[PDB]
């Protein structure tokens, strides 16, 4: 019912040879039991055990009673009839039996019978399945339960195929069952052809019974000896057709080395092209399966086509995460805009342009990826990153990017995987860059595109660059930030930046420069700089940066800088200043000359006093000092009462003054760290400043005034 | 279990034959065996090896033995009986084992009973489809499965004739099959009515055995012999009707030309010509099911019929879309215009044009769409948006469109895709190209059918070319409104703009100028122009914006404008004129002698502070600074009341002056990211400023004294 798919056309055949050969045995064997009667006469005159055959003619007398008759009859039959007449209808029943036998072997054999049931069903699973008609097809949406039952049947299969690819038992099993039937009928046929001639309805007699009888020699008759001659003719021949059609068998078997598949012409007629030729033990099956249907074996190439296997795994993706879960996953950024990060999966989730409320896509860690249109249902998309994916995309989805996407994040190792379809994103105003891009003489080849990028704005560098690109200082004609971090190597400049004019914000992070290049001074536009981690000594170079009248912020942080030039003083412009984490060691008046200046950290400095002159600087808003050598603290600084906050951690201050309660405007303090021995009473009247605000250790506050206490408990409940 | 489908009543006739053949057989063999002596008497008088036939009574003594008689009757029965009468039925039963072998071969041939256990199942599967009752009945909606499963069969019936149509393997088979039937009914009633004539009663022996009985001949009766002799005359007759049977299968397999199904009455019964003219190895199973019935063929034709195919399946689309779904997906653009989006659609649904109520309709990636006459239906559609959907167009289409059409957008990634009946529009007053049509050596010659659109007023194109095509010079002899957006690809002028005399709004984005053409200096009647990110740099050429009488607005924004002429103001007609996002850092007074001017921005420039001539130009309502570095707000800008926005947002504005509950007609105010204290108190005492209105800081709006609050909330409110 179910394993006649394996049974090819020589194996009905033979079953049904079989069959007839087992209906010949038992029709020979009913007639013989019945009756199978000799009829004995003696010879009157005989010589050499053979009579010579030699008014009106009357009958010969023999006087012999009817049971000497049936005397003779029974010993010449049983003694001088041939052993071929009286079983033969056994022998071809033991036959036929051994035949059925040899047929059924393999599938009586249950190390192989598993094999055998296993292939059967999942062949019919691969054929009844809804999701290789549709896979020919194309050469969609579906329910969960059929994606995930079409999984389990892919994954059936690998297993099976791992199983069966080892065996090799089921080719050499059936060798040899062709090898017997096809022996088992050579024998038979020489031997039955051999004596199938001595059956004969005549035949002679000479028992040696005289003393019963009297006679010598009996000529006796064997009725059924020409049905039974015709039987076993008719037998033979079957074994004929039977010897034949396992010769059949065996060249089959001998022709094209069925231990190995082609599989050729299904894996390049369907395109899918990624089809193993299959080997050992799984070769053979599918021969099989050939002769009887090779349609099973077309529908069972796409359960191997390892390119399946990928368009199952991201169709059940798509109907896995549902809308509402995404939303459960969708997070807001930094920058607030809403965000959904994907991260390690094998391809993107249709449902995810479900979400028109989408203004952020990130990509971590997805394989082989390439954009749907469906993307423009996604209005809000402005920013997406590429985390480590070599994605592509089609006309439509790129058109909509195109038009729509503002923000694009590479985050790459090779260079190969950097979309090439970038430089079309004619509405790109902002890019970063993660990734070494210096090749072996093909270095700065990529980038040459960058021009397209007309409306570029931001632009981030990551890439240990020891040149600039010159392609970089071409576009920068429009550029109005640019940032870039070589992680330790060190940049030349070689005067390459007084083409980018248009630049407002220039940092350089960790390019290791040592100097500031003097193209800086010529950006007048400039507004925002800093030089970290490039291990500045003397910034002296300042002098030329008068001619940047507009330059309002500047950081230093991170560097190895040990003095403060007087020259800041003629740049009063300035407004937020950073030099934090340096080897600075005092304070010159100078500086206080900048009266515009809002922020200020010198935090992480070999600092030990504080000139009295920082209170001169009455819209200071923030205060960093932290690790520095600061004991005592002038009470002129207290005259700044729009102090937002302060950071006076890790430091030596002894004693706070109690001035600072005069800075109403004061909201934050920074106070661990500081040998103090309690603090000011003044410092709770402060209006903002509260307990959230107030950051110090436990020991000095506890020995606030309970009014303070509660005051700023309250402030933090409120 | 319906196989025998494919039996033809013929098929079943000889099943039975061959049954009551069998049975005879049978009873015959049995007979035979059970009963077949020959009794044999020896006659005295012997002439020409026969009986001679020549006071009461009495009878012959022969002198032999019951034995000797017994011998005789076996010697004769073997030799002198002819073989004919000993094994008739045998015989008989193989012949009749021959013909079921014959009939039942492709039943049990692998390689063809497979293709047969396909076909049936496909067509049985077919013949309970509701899909075939609805298609019937047409001559209202159904479970999506049902659709889905349909569109499955239907694919499957595809493969499965791809499949089946070059085997040749039934047809040839059946045919040989038939054959052998016909001849081997042809020689075994020659030979059985040939020697059914030596089926005796009485037969004469001579068999020479005389030293066994001493008789010569002897005359034998065969009792069966008269009840085989109508036996086999029996069997003959059913041979004669088996071989007539199988004559007329011979017959109807050698008339009709089986290779090729004929499906001609579909196209008269159901007016279906969408049916081809099936070949080799398809027509053979198609014959034997119309053999059974035609219902089955035609119930099933319908399955391979694509026309039908894709109604039912619109049919389906329809069920998913309903009207009601529409309707509930209904929305409105920015335009005021009831509009619904059709985005990645397989076809059009049927059901969208019962919704008179459209006046736009955007059909975006929908393959393969034919506008149907039903567009009709839809009387006030004015709009119609085409994104990447190449359309062919029907004639009654093509009427309504070129008579009920006002504006047309069309994008295309390729110029193959591109309809070309849209040219032959009359009706139509806007197009929109949105799509790179750049082509070499052949430029401008795709969209040559431009001259004949003689309504068009307003055209947008965005083709990314490189200078404009003189085709559309040809038609801006009589056009309102040109927009070209060419992506920062450099437009090409050289006089080929001075042509468009009747042009009413100039709008030129990212045309990569640098610098403005004189030949829009010919067009006394233009009224807006725009420049947006052309890289402008240099504006002299406004001297000549004298010519231009009626020019009111001007938009050059987005560009690098540093410094404002003076000669501007000389354009008193000027009513809008944004200028942000330029290096613009001071206003010339002259810039104010456009006293008519209504609507200013100036954000995201370098300015500090505003001249007092802007006091003087009554007629400005908006006014917009935001994100600038404007020190303070002069008073003298109060002077102009019928302000309703300043947007002054994220500027470096310390304290605003008190006069601003001056504005009356103050609506909206954004003061976000300014480093303001202290609120006025006026702001609170403008009528039309609400909550919403005024843009600033929870805890800088709690500033302001709780009457001002309130009055603002309240105002909000309602």
């Amino acid at each position: 019912p179910a394993y006649r798919i394996l049974k090819p056309w020589w194996d009905v055949f033979t079953d049904y040879i079989s069959i007839v050969m087992l209906m010949i045995a038992v029709f020979g064997g009913t007639l013989q039991v019945t009756q199978d009667k000799m009829i004995c006469l003696p010879c009157k005159w005989v010589t050499k055990d053979s009579c010579n055959d030699s008014t009106g003619p009357t009958g010969i007398k023999y006087d012999l009673d009817r049971h000497q008759y049936n005397y003779v009859d029974a010993v010449c039959y049983e003694n001088r009839l041939h052993w071929f007449a009286k079983y033969f209808p056994y022998l071809v029943l033991l036959h036929t039996l051994i035949f059925l036998a040899c047929s059924n072997f393999w599938f009586k054999f249950p190390r192989t019978s598993s094999k055998l049931e296993h292939f059967v069903s999942i062949l019919l699973k691969c054929f009844d399945s809804p999701w290789t008609t549709r896979a020919l097809s194309e050469t969609g949406v579906l329910d969960k339960k059929e994606g995930e039952q079409a999984k389990a049947l892919f994954e059936k299969v690998k297993k099976f195929r791992t199983h069966v690819e080892e065996g090799d038992i089921v080719y050499r099993l059936y060798m040899r069952q062709t090898i017997i039937k096809v022996i088992k009928f050579a024998l038979i046929i020489c031997y039955t052809v051999y004596y199938v001639h001595n059956i004969k309805f005549d035949v002679d007699c000479t028992v040696d019974i005289e003393s019963l009888t009297g006679y010598r020699t009996y000529r006796c008759a064997h009725p059924l000896a020409t049905l039974f001659k015709i039987l076993a003719s008719f037998y033979i021949s079957l074994v004929i057709f039977y010897g034949l059609i396992c010769m059949y068998t065996l060249w089959w078997m001998l022709r094209r080395s069925l231990k190995k598949y082609s599989f050729e012409s299904i894996r390049e007629e369907s395109s899918y092209s990624d089809i193993p030729d299959v080997k050992n033990d799984f070769a053979f099956m599918l021969h099989l399966i050939d002769q009887y249907d090779p349609l099973y074996s077309k529908r069972f190439a796409v359960f191997l086509s390892e390119v399946s296997e990928n368009k199952l795994r991201q169709l059940n993706l798509n109907n896995e995460w549902t809308l509402d879960k995404l939303r459960q996953r969708l997070t807001k950024n930094a920058q607030d805009k809403l965000e959904l990060h994907l991260f390690m999966l094998s391809g993107i989730p249709d449902t995810v342009f479900d979400l028109v409320e989408l203004e952020v896509l990130k990509l971590e860690l997805i394989p082989d990826v390439t954009i749907p249109p469906s993307i423009a249902q996604l209005t809000g998309l402005k920013e997406l990153w590429l985390y480590h994916t070599a994605a592509k995309i089609e006309a439509p989805a790129l058109a909509f990017l195109r038009e729509n996407l503002r923000a694009l994040h590479i985050k790459f190792t090779d260079i190969k995987e950097i979309p090439l379809w970038i430089y079309s994103l004619k509405t790109l105003e902002e890019l970063h860059l993660t990734g070494n891009l210096s090749a072996e003489n093909n270095r700065y080849i990529v980038i040459d595109g960058l021009r397209e990028l007309k409306r570029l704005k931001v632009l981030r560098l990551k890439s240990n660059l020891s040149k600039l690109p010159q392609v970089v200082t071409d576009v920068g004609v429009h550029l109005q930030k640019l940032s870039i971090n070589n992680e330790g190597t060190k940049l030349i400049v070689l005067n390459s930046l007084k083409k980018m004019v248009n630049l407002t914000e220039l940092e350089l992070i960790r390019c290791d420069l040592e100097r500031i290049p003097h193209s800086i001074f010529s950006l007048h536009n400039l507004q925002e700089i800093d030089l970290k981690d490039n291990n500045l000594k003397t910034i002296e170079e300042i002098i030329s940066f008068q001619h940047l009248h507009r330059l309002t912020c500047l950081k230093l942080w991170y560097n190895h800088i040990a003095y403060i030039p007087i020259q800041i003083g003629n740049l009063t412009n300035l407004e937020r200043l950073y030099l934090n984490r340096n080897k600075i060691e005092k304070i010159p008046t100078q500086l206080f000359y900048c009266r515009k200046l809002r922020y200020l950290d010198l935090s992480h400095n070999n600092l030990t006093f504080l000139p009295a002159d920082i209170g001169l600087l009455q819209n200071l808003q923030n205060l960093a000092v932290t690790a520095n050598r600061i004991e005592a603290l002038p009470p002129e600084l207290f005259q700044c009462r729009k102090l937002r906050a302060l950071h006076l951690g890790n430091n030596v201050l002894q004693s706070l003054p109690s001035r600072v309660g005069e800075l109403t405007n004061l909201t934050q303090i920074e106070l661990r760290g500081n040998r103090l021995e309690c603090l000011p009473v003044e410092l709770g009247e402060c209006p903002l400043l509260k307990r959230s605000g107030l950051v110090v250790e436990e020991d000095l506050f506890s020995t606030l005034p309970p009014e303070v206490k509660e005051r700023l408990w309250r402030a933090d409940k409120e």
